[PDB]
């Protein structure tokens, strides 16, 4: 059913980037017959569609296995290319290597012409011949991102899951995805949402699309914004009101959204340094390790030995769901209490990655203040906005795309989501756990979004949180804990002594922390040439750069920070560790290192900016990944070349 949708013509023109250039408009002319002559149904009967619809334990299952995956993939390209399309006969099996390789990625990532092109000239059109076989390079490209894509879109819907470590991807085919996913959209619906008869004009800004994630019996719901109202979004085929609605959106997004987003975090960074209560709050995982490790040292210091303690951990079940929405609104108002609201804020204007790709040209990091008024007014307008307006789109199953609304909650997705969630539970905290914030010698409360972890050396002091993590008194924010996950140990040398809060290992009784395991798996560096090191970390960086490790909207940019400098690290102690073994037959080149470095900078900033959509946040992260490469190249006896060229890339203007 035509996988390939362009002509001998078009794809032509693709591969010759602006005749005695016939033998490839031979080759692609037997692909494109083939395509056509190709069944795709019988393919699709034998090793796909598993008929058997009977109740799995786990919606993962009904996955179709990456083995079959590739092999489905690589029988397809068998019948499109002939023995001569690939290169021979030991480049087809190169090539095929690339291809899983591209698979695993889901083939979305973006695809890098200088890992994938190891072949040799044994390629007759499938002194200077060399500088102009630039061809080949549209050709691949064409295999890749015109083929193996849409062979991938073809028959499976591609996303990672929620279960965990979001590298590994699941290929679903398209039949038993729309079944699963309607029907549970459809329970999911009448029991957490209500539809809304009549739309509004500002419904390019409210209206929200729906994306499920497998969780280990389910699917956790994320809802993604629609860059257009609910009237362009039926009608399909009127282009021009789409492009119109999308630069309504992103003007939206610049001028209104980012401001909005700005202020509140700023209030709520004059909170953690202002207020007591509000101290308890924590950004990162790497801060709940420091708080922790600086609550052992006062211990030190203030007692000249550590005395017995007494820790409980506890969250939130569905902080998201349940969050209580007037309960938030007063929570926005308080940190605006002072405020006498014709008051007007200037923060910093950000531009849009749609504003890059759309008007200019691509390689945003180059090698070498703008602000914006807003009122209090229209920032209490826009947050209601979001928290009563918020509305998804659902497939009515005959293709009516109805829209609903939250009955109670937030949808976890839209740009303010997380930033609530934060002012909500900050706020919470400093209102019901008064009793910690004048005694912090020998008591420590920290929060992560929604997970709790509470130290004492005070056994009364205990039972007031045990006292009110049982009652119903914060029932009331929205915050529902979650009884059955709740663990406590004290080590008195009969109770365990180890607990693990937020993918840290800490100990009962010596206070020590530490990573759980170091989740991103070992980057697997046993390699004879810096070059086969470079490739190889450069796809378990971008496979181990999740997507929602990036999202702002539903993490601190502390937190995104954080789990980037995460990936560099481990990264790069897979250097560090074979620096000497390679070395030894290898020369080190700098230049070589550096495009290396140029790759996964600009990868983390395209791959940021592309979930994010606005370049807020850019800057910051740019100047921390020089600071965390400096700090991970230590080991580098010469680096000085290396760095200079670090501290000179910058985004474009």
């Amino acid at each position: 059913y035509e996988i390939i949708r362009t002509n001998v013509q078009e794809v032509l023109a693709e591969i010759v980037s602006p005749k005695r250039f016939r033998g490839i408009k031979n080759v692609v002319s037997r692909i494109i017959s083939n395509d056509k002559k190709c069944r795709y149904d019988l393919i699709y009967n034998k090793y796909l569609s598993s008929s058997d619809t009977r109740k799995l334990k786990t919606m993962i299952d009904y996955s179709t296995k990456f083995n079959r995956v590739v092999e489905v993939v690589l029988i397809i390209m068998g019948k499109l290319l002939p023995l001569d399309a690939w290169g021979g006969t030991e480049n087809k099996k190169v090539i095929q290597d690339r291809i899983v390789d591209f698979l695993r990625l889901g083939a979305n990532e973006r695809l890098h012409l200088d890992d994938v092109l190891s072949g040799i000239k044994l390629s007759k059109f499938k002194q200077d011949f060399q500088i102009r076989k630039r061809l080949l390079e549209g050709y691949i490209n064409w295999v890749f991102i015109s083929l193996v894509k849409n062979i991938v879109r073809a028959f499976w819907y591609v996303t990672e899951s929620s279960n965990m470590d979001c590298s590994k991807l699941f290929y679903f085919t398209h039949s038993i995805w729309n079944e699963l996913s309607s029907n549970w959209i459809t329970k999911y619906a009448k029991g957490n949402l209500v539809q809304v008869v009549s739309p509004e004009s500002k419904g390019q800004f409210t209206n929200g699309k729906i994306k499920l994630i497998p969780k280990r019996g389910g699917f956790r719901v994320i809802c993604v914004p629609l860059k257009q109202s609910l009237y362009s979004f039926n009608n399909k085929r009127n282009f021009a009101l789409k492009q119109k609605e999308k630069w309504d959106y992103i003007f939206y997004q610049k001028y209104t959204l980012s401001p909005v987003r700005q202020v509140l975090q700023l209030k709520l960074n004059a909170l953690r340094k202002s207020d007591m209560g509000h101290r308890s709050s924590v950004n990162s995982t790497n801060e709940v390790a420091d708080r922790i490790l600086t609550f052992r040292n006062d211990l030190l210091k203030k007692n000249k030995t550590l005395p017995v303690l007494y820790m409980i951990k506890f969250d939130m079940k569905e902080c998201y769901d349940r969050l209580n929405q007037n309960a938030l609104k007063e929570s926005i108002a308080g940190i605006f209490k002072e405020d006498n609201e014709n008051t007007t804020y200037h923060v910093r204007e950000y531009g849009t990655l749609d504003e890059f790709l759309k008007l200019k040209r691509v390689r945003t990091l180059i090698e070498t203040v703008k602000t914006l008024s807003i009122s209090k007014n229209k920032i209490i307008e826009v947050c209601h906005s979001q928290i009563e307006d918020a509305t998804c789109l659902v497939k009515n199953k005959e293709g009516q795309y109805d829209l609903f609304k939250r009955k109670q909650g937030v949808f976890q997705g839209f740009s303010l989501s997380g930033i609530f969630c934060d002012i909500l539970y900050s706020t919470m905290v400093s209102k019901e756990f008064k009793f910690l914030w004048e005694a912090t010698e020998d008591n420590l409360l920290l929060r992560l979004v929604d997970d709790f972890i509470f130290i004492t050396s005070n056994k009364d002091t205990l039972k007031k949180v045990k006292d009110k993590i049982s009652s119903n008194e914060l029932q009331k924010y929205g915050a529902f804990v979650n009884h059955e996950k709740t663990v406590e140990i004290n080590g008195e040398a009969g109770s365990s002594n180890k607990m693990t809060f937020v993918g840290l290992d800490i100990n009962c009784l010596t206070l020590d922390v530490k990573k759980d395991s170091s989740q991103f798996s070992r980057p697997t560096c046993k390699f004879r040439s810096f070059k086969a090191l470079f490739s190889n970390l450069k796809q378990f960086y971008c496979s181990n750069l999740c997507e929602f490790l990036l999202d702002f909207s539903s993490n601190s940019l502390e937190t995104i920070r954080e789990n980037v400098d995460a990936i560099l690290k481990l990264t790069f102690e897979a250097i560090q560790t074979s620096f000497a073994t390679i070395s030894k037959q290898d020369s080190f080149e700098r230049y070589r290192f550096m495009k290396f470095l140029h790759v996964i900078i600009e990868t983390t900033i395209e791959k940021f900016a592309r979930v994010n959509g606005s370049m807020e946040g850019v800057e910051y992260l740019l100047t921390c990944i020089k600071i965390t490469i400096t700090k991970s190249l230590a080991f580098m006896a010469t680096k000085q070349e290396i760095i200079e060229w670090l501290y000179t890339l910058t985004i474009v203007d």
